[PDB]
């Protein structure tokens, strides 16, 4: 899962944006526990 609890003291913001950088999102930020990005071009 992409966000969890461990995640660098967070949630999984960090991974979810550089996750989604690589299919072609511009961000990326988890909430509900739940890795939503942002801006697909």
């Amino acid at each position: 899962a992409t966000c969890d609890l461990a995640s660098g003291f967070g949630v999984g913001s960090s991974l979810c944006a550089a996750h989604c950088l690589v299919k072609g999102y511009r961000g990326g930020y988890c909430k509900n526990k739940i890795c939503h990005c942002r801006d697909k071009f």
